[PDB]
Parts: structure tokens; sequence; C-alpha cells
């Protein structure tokens, strides 16, 4: 409404486009949007971080681009978009004629994906995938001190690895370390799920020694199963993420867990003086609260690292990243090895309309033998890049393996992280 | 009729369907159809040569793909595709009750676009671009001796070339020439529309020397104006082609020409025993008759060369090339320099829906301010790689110049053409 008098003082050249948020028309212009023209107030930017990567069950966006709100929302027809725009928005930056001529049509586009990009009221900038790069380093508001960087230990002095992993699951730590070919001397797990500790047991032949829960796990036990080199840990994002229908709170359950990972790091941290080489490594989804994200942030005293998995794999995996292994800031390389499209990860005989699949009305994405189809259990381990049969070992049903699957981190992308280590420790 | 009685008889699993030419359904079957399942006889052969790159002035395909002919067609909707399936086919290929159903969904891709690609009783041949390059080298119905191969000159002994032009148009030769570097020693130049002979005078700075009509010039004319070492010509293509809307004839006209072409050539070619270098370029569209192609390639005693210009500029121009230039089969190579998007042959202010032009409600491409609009003149002079604003001589409409530039070579073609020349002829 004050927003709407704003644009319309703007379009008459009175005032600048870039002088006022677009978003909810506020008067406080800090930063600029990143993908559109226009200011942008810091509530909304916090508001843009929660938001934007929020997907409704439908696959598209929970709510509009533009606001990251809206009431209506107008859902694009482009194939592999998701994104939405609300009528309130699409009223100012196209016009108030012109949002009831493009429902009518049929064949609609968004203005992300329209074939122009350049249009009245609302331009796109010029490049939005580099500034929705550059946005997380923007995040600049929570200021820390950099990750300390120790001196690389020569060739012959390496040994092999002692890793300290919490949330485990499916063991997807370990086996990025065996990918790499680094020498583990033991792999210590905790995780409660009976199916991801059976995974883990089978693929992983009994070289792993499984703990109960995590808040079982005593300082006393940290300090007598050895001093670890690599603290890994993931909290869990089934609850945490807007995917979930049963949203009955957001850090009941996951944030307990986080503590108990934030705990065990410092258990296992080595004292002031002990120079010798420690790692670890903390994860969690991108849709999520900003003040938890400064929480975790805090406690852990790290700026987050966003790293999407779409560089290296065929899913949209945009996950945050806490640590302080040397170059997890360094930009992702995609090998030959790791399938980009989604259509190589198909097994023989199935055909993809998509090229990217995100999995946190089209929601089952093969068209083979003129019938809508899901992703097979194996093909799911394809796109994450688990090696080929990689759940199949007890006789659990589908939906079970297939969320087992869902939940885990995307491998080319841990070992994109991982991958430094071998600098610093033994090698088979 | 007997050809769906065949269809019905194959789907029985009673005949397959690549013993049967799925175009009419002849039993005489030697070729298999290059896009999809079938086979091809050779009455549907030519029929493919002459209908496949034929369009109507709405831009999409003159008839149908599968069998050239068909009643009613059925025009797809994606996006750069102009490809046309009439009703008939899709009764057999898709099934009797499809077709309809397919009418009345209205975002409607074709079958060599369609996303999944393989449908029941029609799937589409996985390396069709190949086989449409290789179906081009499949005409050895005109079987020939190959052009004679001459040593290369040394380069000390080099000369300037001479060029007999016929059909000079805008000297897109010359401009080519001096382009690669070569030192021309003359360039004679028969033309009789003034605005072509206009452009060639200014562009190339009275340079050329400028005859009247073809069928005036004797052979005595082309004993006293020097030995020539290069004679290029490309017959009329606005009779020739199906784009003009009056088709009176096929061959009145333009075939004539061609004939005046074959002469000169004859007039300008030394005698057996004279082994200097001696080369011809003639060229013809595609969108031609097969006899015609035939009395063509037995006139000039040689094999076509297929050339479609997309595979090096930003526009559809698929010509034939006869000739014995060394290197005229060799595969195109685009140079940074040539423009394989539209939009970068876009003026500044203007963006494109199209990634190619072809031009021999979307008849005009380019999206500018929310308004549809035609190419301007010094884009269409960008598009086909002739210098910026090459035709801009003398006070002409934009209609006549449009038409000036439309008949032109497509200009990195003619320097992939007339590149291996530098090896025979002295340079700059
Ligand atoms: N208290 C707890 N202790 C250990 N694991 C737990 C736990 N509560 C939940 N989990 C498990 O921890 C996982 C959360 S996220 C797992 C991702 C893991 N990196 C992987 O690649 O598999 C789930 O498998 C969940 O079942
Ligand atoms: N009898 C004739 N003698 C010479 N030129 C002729 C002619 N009849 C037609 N022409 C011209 O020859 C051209 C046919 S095609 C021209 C293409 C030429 N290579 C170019 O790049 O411009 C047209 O410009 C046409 O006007
Ligand atoms: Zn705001
Ligand atoms: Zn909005
Ligand atoms: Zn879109
Ligand atoms: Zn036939
Ligand atoms: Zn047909
Ligand atoms: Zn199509």
């Amino acid at each position: 409404r004050t927003r709407e008098r704003l644009v319309y003082e703007v379009r008459q050249k009175c005032r600048n486009i870039e002088d006022i948020c677009i978003s909810c028309g506020s008067l406080n212009v800090t930063l600029e949007h990143p993908l559109f023209v226009g200011g942008m107030c810091q509530n909304c930017k916090n508001c843009f971080l929660e938001c934007a990567y929020q997907y409704d069950d439908d696959g598209y966006q929970s709510y509009c681009t533009i606001c990251c709100g809206g009431r209506e929302v107008l859902m694009c027809g482009n194939n592999n978009c998701c994104r939405c725009f609300c009528v309130e928005c699409v009223d100012l930056l196209v016009g108030p004629g012109a949002a009831q001529a493009a429902i009518k049509e049929d064949p609609w586009n968004c203005y992300m994906c329209g074939h122009k990009g350049t249009y009245g009221l609302l331009r796109r900038r010029e490049d939005w995938p580099s500034r929705l790069q550059m946005f997380f380093a923007n995040n600049h508001d929570q200021e820390f001190d950099p990750p300390k960087v120790y001196p690389p230990v020569p060739a012959e002095k390496r040994k092999p690895i002692r890793v300290l992993s919490l949330f485990d699951g499916i063991a997807t730590g370990l086996l990025v370390l065996k990918d790499l070919g680094i020498q583990v001397d033991r792999y210590i797990a905790s995780e409660v799920c009976e199916d991801s500790i059976t995974v883990g047991m089978v693929r992983h032949q009994g070289k792993i020694m499984y703990v109960g829960d995590v808040r079982s796990v005593t300082q006393k036990h940290i300090q007598e199963w050895g001093p670890f080199d690599l603290v890994i840990g993931g909290s869990p994002c089934n609850d945490l993420s807007i995917v979930n229908p049963a949203r009955k709170g957001l850090y009941e359950g996951t944030g307990r867990l986080f503590f108990e990972f934030y705990r065990l790091l410092h258990d296992a941290r080595p004292k002031e003086g002990d120079d010798r080489p420690f790692f670890w490594l903390f994860e969690n989804v991108v849709a999520m609260g900003v003040s938890d994200k400064r929480d975790i942030s805090r406690f852990l005293e790290s700026n987050p690292v966003m790293i999407d998995a779409k560089e290296v794999s065929a899913a949209h995996r945009a996950r945050y990243f806490w640590g302080n292994l040397p170059g997890m800031n360094r930009p992702l390389a995609s090998t030959v090895n790791d399938k980009l499209e989604l259509q190589e990860c198909l097994e023989h005989g199935r055909i993809a309309k998509f090229s990217k699949v995100r999995t946190i009305d089209q929601h089952f994405p093969v068209f083979m033998n003129e019938k809508e189809d899901i992703l097979w259990c194996t093909e799911m381990e394809r796109v994450f890049g688990f090696p080929v049969h990689y759940t199949d070992v007890s006789n659990m049903s589908r939906l079970a393996r297939q969320r087992l699957l869902g939940r885990s981190w995307s491998v080319p992308v841990i070992r994109h992280l991982f991958a430094p280590l071998k600098e610093y420790f033994a090698c088979v």
C-alpha cells in the first residue's frame, strides 16, 4: 500500500527504484536486491535468507521470489523452474493490468525465465547467479576471525586418520575417506536408527565401532577412545526444513542434537599448546532460521560456507558447512565420473524430463513407457554419487530406504571437502 | 490406406517396421528412414530431397516431416522448432486415438522435440544428425569421378588471383578474398541489378570491372579479359525456392542463367595439357528439384556438397556447392569472431527470442520494449558475417535492401571454402 505509493513515486521519475526496498517498501536501504533492481533492507535480508530456498510439497517455492511473502503466488510453467511471483509484486513491477492478463496466458513463463529479461519497472540484474554466490559472502553481519591454518606435516611422518563421526547415518564420511584412499586408524560412530547402523556395518565390513545415543557419550568416553583427528557431524533436517508438513516446532529435537555435537567437539578438541592437526565439520540445511544460523555460527565460532551440490552432482543439495578444513571456500570442481545430468543417473529404458531432481503435478520425475514413475532407489543412490546398490543391505521397505537415502550428504561435495586432508594423513 | 493396413500388420508383430517404408508403405525398401524407424523407398527419397527443407511463409515446414506429403499437418509449439506432422502418419505411429487427444493438448511438442523421445509405434533413432549429414553422402545415385587434385605451386612462384564472378550480387566473393588477404590481380563481374552493382562499386573502391548481362558475354570476351584463375557463381533462388508465393514455373528464368554459368565456365577453362591451377565454384539452394539437381550435377560433372551455415553463423543457410576447390568436403570450423548465437548479432537494447533466424505470429524475431520487431538491416548483415554497415551505400528503401541482403552467400561459409586458395596464390 505504502510500498505501492512508493513505487508510483518511482515510476513518475521522482524517485529511483534503487533507492527503495522493492520487497516491502522500506526506506532503510542498506543492500541491493540480488536478482532484480531495487534496494534491500536488512529485515528483508533475514526474510530472504529464511524463505528463498523453501519449497512446497508441489516442488515449487513456498513463497514469492521478490518479497519472500505475498498473498497468492503465480507458479511458473517453464520446465525445471520452480519460482513463484505473488500478485502484489506483479501489480507494481509489470503493471496493475498485466498480472490479470498474464494469468490468462496459459503458457506463462516467469520473469527469471522470460525470453527477454528487461521489463519496464523491473529489470533483471546482469549477473544473478554470481550475485547469489556473493550474497552469502555478504553475510558479514556475523564477523569472526578466520580459521587457524596449521602447517602441513611431512609425508613420511603422516599417520592414519581417526574420526569421531556424530550423526553418522549410512557412513557417508568413512566411505568418502576410503574413496580418497586415506588410511583410517579407527572410525567411531554414534547412531540410533537401526537401518543406518546396518548399512554402515555391511558396507564398511565391521570396521566401524558403533555407539548408542549421542546423549550417552561422556567426556570420559571421548578421552578413552583415543585422540581424534577429525570430528564430523550433521544435524537432522527432517523437522528443520519446511518440506515436512508437521512443523510443530523448529529447534525442538533437532536443536538439542546440535548442542550434543557442540559439546563432544569441545571434548575432542586438543588443548592450547597441543599444536597437533585437528579438524571438524558440521553440516546443516539452508532452509533454516536466521537467529538459528546466528546461534550456530556463534557457538561454532565460524562463518558458514554454503555449498550447492548442483555444481558437482545431479541434485539440488544446498547445505551450510561450518569447519576448519583447509580450502572449504575454494570453488567446486566436478570430475568426469560425476554425472551432472539426471539422464545419465537413470537406468536403461528410462528417460528423464528433468535435468536436476531436488528431494529434501510432476512429483514423479521419469517418463518411462508413456507413464510417470519415481526414481528407483539405486538411481537416487546414483544421484548423490553413492556407489551402485549402496543401501541394499537388509529387508527394508522402499519408503524407509528412500527416506534413509534422502537425509544423506552429497558424496562428491563431501569428497571435495575432505580432499585436502590427504595432505595431512597417511594414504593406502 | 494400404500403408495403414501394413502398419496394422506390423503392430501384430507379423512384420518388422524396418522392412516397410513408413512414408508411403512401399515394399521396395532400399534405404532406412534417417530420422525415425522404418525403411525408405527411392521415390520417397526423391520426395524427401525436394520437400524436407521447404518452409511456408509461416516459418514452419511446408509439408509433413515423416512422409513429405500428408493432408493436414500439426505444427510444433516448441520454441525454434518448425516441424509439422500430418494427421495420417500420427494415426499409425502414435495411434488412432492419440492424434485427436494430442490436438487438445495446448502445449504440444512434436516427436523430434519430445522430452521422453520414445513412443509406442514411433521411436527416434539416436544418431540422427549424423545420419542427416551422411544422408547427402548417401546421394551416390549420381556417381562420378573425384575432382582432379593439382599439386601446390611454391610460395615464391605464387601470383595474384584472377576471378571471373558471374551473378556477383553485392561482391561477396571479392570481399571474402580480401578478408583472407589474397592478392587479386583483377575481378571481372557480370551483374544486372543497379543496387548490387553500386554496393560493390563503393565497398570495393572501383577495383571491380563491371559487365552487362551474362547473356552478352561471348567466348571472345572470356579470352580477351585475361586467363582466369577462379570462376565463381550462384543461380538465382528467388523463384527456385518454395518461399516465393509466385511459383509459376521452376526452371524458367533461373534455369537459363545456370546454363550461362555453364557456358562461360567452359569458355574460361584452360585446355587439356595446360596444367595451370584453375578453380570454379557454383552455388544453389537445397529446396530444389531432384531431376534439377541431377541435370546440374551431370552438366558440372561433379557431386554436390551440402553446407549449412548454422555450423559457423547465426542463420540456417543450407546451400549446395559444386566445385573443384580443395577441401570442399572437410568439416566447417567456426572461429571466435563468428557469432553462433543470434543475440550476439543483435544491437544493444534488443534481446532475441530465437537463437537462429532463417528467412528465404513470430514472423518478426525480436522482443524489444514489450514489442515484436524485424531484424534491422545492419543486424542481417551481422547474421551472415558481412562487415558492419555493408549495404548502406545509396538511397535505397529498407525492403529492397533487405531483399538485397537475403540473396547473398553466407560470408564465413565462403571464407571456409575459399581458404585453401591461399596455398595457390599470392598474399598481401
Ligand atoms: N540422537 C541421535 N543420535 C544419533 N543419530 C541420530 C540421532 N537422532 C537422529 N539421528 C540420525 O542422524 C541422521 C540425521 S542427518 C544424517 C546424514 C548423514 N551425514 C548421512 O549421510 O547419512 C538420521 O539418519 C537420523 O536418524
Ligand atoms: N542475368 C543476370 N546477370 C547477372 N546477375 C543477375 C542476373 N539475373 C539476376 N542477377 C542477380 O544475381 C543474383 C542472384 S543470387 C546472388 C548471390 C550473390 N552471390 C551475393 O552474395 O550477392 C541477384 O542479385 C540477381 O539480381
Ligand atoms: Zn524491506
Ligand atoms: Zn512478492
Ligand atoms: Zn520460470
Ligand atoms: Zn515409400
Ligand atoms: Zn506425414
Ligand atoms: Zn518440435
